[PDB]
């Protein structure tokens, strides 16, 4: 029977068993217009699967119930036919086929216009036709059977390369991820569902931050989903908080126990006549005192709890009344709609407001009540995210804009000098955003000046501030870009060719890190073909993967690096790269890259010869970096390098061969080895001081012990 | 019929029998949070076999027991439904299905929210899915039918990838292995259960050491359970060792009984009256003397045992009274709580205090009388470990610091030559072990140098030293790691391809050895991709399979050997390698590997030519080794190596083309073979100790008689 597994979605939705659908109307209308088409009556939802898409289909079911359809579809009924219909519904080979033909024939059989839909449209045609109604359904569609399908970009793209008839039969509609703003409106629409689900209110701001954070920190998941995860999760987290009632009750009740236990113990003994044991009477006074606290505590918890329960039920009833009104209105049973629309629905609205007054959010806190409700925009959602993303509130709390005026400073704290570079970079980061640059034109730079200048480290630190994650960066070995430029290429292995490794670095990492910075290590050595795909990446960087052939590029900040101007930089005797010298570098830039590439870069930036005066500061930054993390602070050298270690390190550090790079071999192989030893030998146990105990570099720093 | 189909975990918790665990409170709150979630309502505990998933859920049930569960779930009941419930009832296809549906109907209607727990998600779906719940279950989710699942990280990924359905209703909860510290706390929590079962009290420090030992020596076993395995096993060890009541007694009772029988046999005999047999009277004095010691041992053990059992029961009873009293207080039934708190509880608590005082404890032991059977923290655990892992004495003598302190010395006593290297390596290891180094990256170094000169032998000795086991090393033939790198790459084959020994050579061995030494033989010849893969999982040692399973052995010391510097080694510029020849080598290193590789290695060693000075001595050392290897006391040669053997061997030994390598052959070819001949003659009973007496290499040793 069709009744097995096929779900009458219009009946389901009619019964109020369908969530309201918000902000999809254009896609829904498109779907309906397709169903209306006399020939190509079969729409298909395409795009990114985390977006769900199904709500659109369900939106159609709702339109059918309410008949907000073209009337040629007035008699339509919409059914969900999927998975279990062919899988759980089958025991032996061939049952699969019968579930199709059996049901589908019943679908044709007389009972008005039936539209079916399959959310995994890909289940049909299997992985290579096998008549998983691959032919049958089309045959049946000749016989009216209108079908709504849903798929993914990966799926139909493979389908049309194996078939193509599907495409000829289907009107693909891509489902767009809603903007955060749209998402919030959506969340508001769904807000009472979640409030009901958990017995909590949700701060409107929380709806906002859920969308913002879902988007900002969990972008790998499509926003409608991710946002709702923050909502239902955070709401549940609050529901868990709503069961913290016992923490106060048990504190007092456990104290009653200790007292009740002592009272009998105290009641009879050799010393019963002494004030030592007669304290029993005081124990009873304390047992009573705790009861005095427990009475208003328990009463408060229950009064407030009831206010939340009543609020919740009022919201449930408002929604049930509206569901019924909507049914009655299309039925033209407006008298019964009136029973809901007049007085009842608005009265419940007013009951809800009064019940929120019982919840009593007050100037004292987010709910005067002890239930703890009101998902908090900041702390609740943020911590929810912390549970999902990790990293502390700083990550989760920013004005954003402010980074331009703080991050450039903090960056100068992380790396020494290069302030002009820092400003240039910082500027593109916040200004490309606030400047509303084409969103597919993320900040991008070419980092010139030489290795050892920290230009790379800057970018790393920038990732730090941009994403609260230095390891957000995607590094690309551009020197490993020979004529083969295959898997390692931004595109990776071409679809259908051997090797499923695609987008060597780019897909492979952006798919996990959509918000990221990418860095091209010695980009100057890249094969021109790569430089060409990079050109694309630098502007409208819509890079298509090797196998999937999908694109996901936006906030993909790009830093390219080179030692391209080295002779010019070597010539420079000062710090700030001199005029003309910089032009010599530009000459070389133009030799290596075409203007069409270069013009896409937010800025070409040449890093300065920071020299001694800078490394003199770098050594403190590095030194404290090491100790600041350490393990646990049960040590703490004064970190008093003094000019001895600072300068010996600088001399042993800032080599023109690699600038400051040796610094991180220094320390390690000069003192850290000793720290470990002296500490593990139990010579050194806490604190300590830094100084130098005086062949090349033979003093080797050597700290006090 | 549910009781046929599943175990009421919650009721069992009411009945106890579910040992409580700690350290999973967040997992539990999360489980609950998910269960509270109304959309993705079903949690899964994902981790490792033995990760904690079972107890976590039983802990969840405990939250139900004590009303620490939100109103949504508060009245819920938890059942364990698995294996027997899934397949034992199968006689034909159909039991599972009807049994399954039966359950779902019973847990859904009327009888609150009965929640199911699937202990093994593996059993769901299974090999081919077969609607083993997985299809109808979520289809039926409209009935809530709340369920908790659990599996491993690896299996989890494969089921999600195959599914895309339960995924949409479930919330993954990752379960971390508890730290050693956490584990110990847990061990303490369960210690009584062991002490109770076994009749073996255990010194607290045992638990401390057990967790340490478990992590350290029971490679693939997880702490919350494997530590217990050491406990359970060692408890049993003691339980067995004590045999007849405590240790000491058993052995003396065995003497007593052997004596008792002898005496009685002597008492009635042909010559019983002769001093030949009448000596039984003195044997009787021994029987009696033993009896006089044995009785106190028995009595101390037994009376204390009685107290031990009384403590066992008293503590159980204490918990029962509090559990019931809590039920009473959460219901506000102060009368019942009082009945279970006044007298009830003072009685049990005082029994416990009195009993513990009667048992009493000493600094030497957690039981002043006998019910400890002299169990000793590390000694008895270590011996347990020795039985499980071997190397008794060095496992006993395992101080981290005795090693770290003398590390380079001890290593130099085994390895002779570039002691500087030994120091360098030692230091790197110290940094790693000390946590001074970034804890994600174990020490590792490039290892160049003259062949046949102990480069890998050092690694063996390091492994020896660090693990008390030369077998701890894993070796990699890097030259075979051409572009082909597949089953042979660390990750192994990409899952989905034929063959699942995915880096078995690498990853699985690494799995078996989570603390280890790994050496790359001719790392310079590895394909750049391989080097990259290694590098990426070299620092931040996230060893990961083709299925995405990470071993993460941040504890592996890695050696990256090659012949890269051979052209400079061949310069023969001294024994200790002349400075600047080393620079040329390092130049070559810098050119043979991308600097990024070199940016992560912790160090580099280029082994010195030993010259005649050292090899003349080294050979003597291996001759010692040969004897050390020998199985019995009929050798123990000094071997008259005088100078002549050292010279013979040196002359025909230390070649630039193979170094000391062929010395085992010289020794074998001439020494062992000549010994074999004489041994064969069997005219040798001990010592041997012979010298060199004589075309090519004419001395040929040739040993005397
Ligand atoms: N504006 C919205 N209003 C209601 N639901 C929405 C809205 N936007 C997205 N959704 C739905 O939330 C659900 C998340 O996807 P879901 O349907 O659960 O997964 P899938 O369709 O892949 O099985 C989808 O139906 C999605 O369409
Ligand atoms: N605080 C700092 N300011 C500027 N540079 C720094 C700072 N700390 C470290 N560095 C240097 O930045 C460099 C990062 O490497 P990089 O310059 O890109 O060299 P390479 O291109 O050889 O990898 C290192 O030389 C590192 O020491
Ligand atoms: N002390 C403990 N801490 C946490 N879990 C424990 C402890 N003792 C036993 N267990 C549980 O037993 C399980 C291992 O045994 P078992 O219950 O059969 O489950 P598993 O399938 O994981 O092996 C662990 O998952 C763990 O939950
Ligand atoms: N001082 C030494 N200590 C230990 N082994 C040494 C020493 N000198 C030479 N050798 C020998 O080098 C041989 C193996 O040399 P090694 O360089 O590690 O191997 P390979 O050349 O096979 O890579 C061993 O027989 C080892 O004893």
């Amino acid at each position: 029977y069709l009744s097995k597994y096929a779900i009458d979605m219009t009946e389901q939705a009619r019964q109020g068993k369908l969530d309201p659908v918000i902000g999809r109307e254009e896609e829904i209308r498109s779907t309906i217009r397709v169903l209306a088409r006399r020939i190509k009556s079969n729409p298909c939802l395409i795009g990114e699967p985390g977006i769900g898409k199904t709500a659109i289909i369900e939106g159609v079911a709702q339109r059918i119930i309410d008949d907000d359809v073209p009337t040629i579809l007035q008699g339509a009924k919409l059914f969900s036919l999927d998975l279990a219909a062919l899988t759980a519904g089958a025991k032996y080979k061939g049952d699969f086929e019968e579930r199709f033909k059996g049901v589908l024939k019943e679908i044709e059989e007389s009972k008005t216009l039936i539209v079916l839909f399959i959310d995994e449209i890909h289940m049909l045609m299997g992985n290579g036709k096998d008549d998983a109604a691959n032919i049958l359904k089309p045959a049946l569609s000749r016989g009216q059977l209108k079908v709504i399908g849903a798929t993914t970009n990966n799926e139909y793209r493979s389908i049309v390369e194996k078939d193509g008839a599907f495409e000829r039969r289907f009107q693909k509609i891509e489902v767009a991820e809603p903007s955060v703003r749209q998402t919030v409106a959506i969340l508001r629409g769904l807000q009472p569902k979640y409030e009901i689900h958990h017995g909590v209110r949700i701060l409107d701001s929380a709806l906002v931050t859920a969308a913002q954070l879902a988007k900002r920190y969990l972008p790998y998941r499509r926003l409608p989903d991710s946002a709702l995860d923050l909502v239902d999760i955070s709401c549940a987290g609050v529901a868990v908080a709503r069961d913290s009632k016992p923490e106060e009750l048990d504190s007092k009740e456990r104290q009653l126990q200790l007292i009740q236990v002592e009272i009998k113990a105290l009641e009879r003994d050799e010393d019963a006549d002494s004030t030592t044991k007669d304290r029993l009477k005081l124990a009873r006074q304390k047992e009573a005192s705790l009861q005095e606290e427990l009475e208003p505590l328990r009463q408060r918890y229950n009064e407030e709890k009831h206010g939340h329960e009543e609020l919740t039920q009022a919201k449930k009833k408002l929604d049930e009344l509206e569901n019924k009104a909507l049914d009655a209105e299309r039925r033209y049973d407006t008298a019964t709609a009136a029973d809901l629309r007049y007085f009842a629905i608005p009265d419940i609205k007013k009951q809800i407001e009064k019940l929120e007054d019982q919840v009593a959010e007050e100037e004292r806190r987010a709910g005067a009540n002890s239930m703890i409700q009101n998902v908090v925009d900041s702390d609740t959602i943020s911590e929810t995210a912390a549970r999902l993303t990790g990293i502390p509130v700083k990550k989760l709390s920013e004005s954003e804009n402010e980074k331009l005026i703080h991050m450039e400073r903090d960056l100068s704290s992380e790396v020494v000098g290069q302030m002009d570079a820092i400003k240039a970079v910082s500027n593109a980061v916040r200004l490309s955003r606030s400047g509303l640059a084409n969103p597919r034109q993320p900040a991008s730079f070419l980092f010139l000046g030489l290795s050892g200048s920290g230009k790379t480290e800057l970018a790393k630190k920038v990732a730090g501030f941009l994403f609260n994650d230095e390891d957000m960066m995607i590094r690309v070995d551009c020197s490993e870009l020979s004529e083969k430029y295959a898997v390692s290429k931004l595109l990776g292995t071409t679809a259908g060719y051997v090797g499923y490794d695609e987008g060597g670095f780019l897909t492979n990492q952006l798919q996990y890190k959509p918000y990221s910075v990418l860095l091209f290590d010695e980009v100057e050595k890249a094969h021109p073909d790569v430089l060409t795909v990079m050109l694309q990446m630098l502007d409208d960087g819509r890079i298509t993967s090797g196998q999937g052939k999908t694109i996901d590029c936006s906030n993909c900040i790009v830093i390219m690096t080179s030692n391209l101007g080295a002779e010019f930089i070597n010539s420079q005797q000062g710090s700030k790269i001199q005029e003309s010298t910089k032009n010599l570098v530009m000459g070389a830039v133009r030799q290596h890259f075409r203007p069409e590439f270069l013009n896409r870069i937010s800025s070409i930036v040449i890093f300065n010869k920071l020299s001694r005066k800078a490394i003199h500061k770098i050594v403190d930054i590095r030194l404290k970096e090491i100790e600041e993390r350490f393990e646990q602070n049960d040590k703490h050298y004064k970190l008093n390098l003094t000019q001895e270690a600072k300068d010996f390190l600088a001399k042993y550090g800032y080599s023109d061969d690699m600038g400051a790079r040796p610094l991180n071999r220094l320390i390690q192989n000069e003192i850290l080895n000793k720290l470990a030893l002296r500490i593990l030998k139990n010579e050194i146990k806490d604190k300590e001081t830094v100084n130098v105990v005086l062949e090349a570099e033979e003093c080797l720093e050597v700290l006090p012990n």
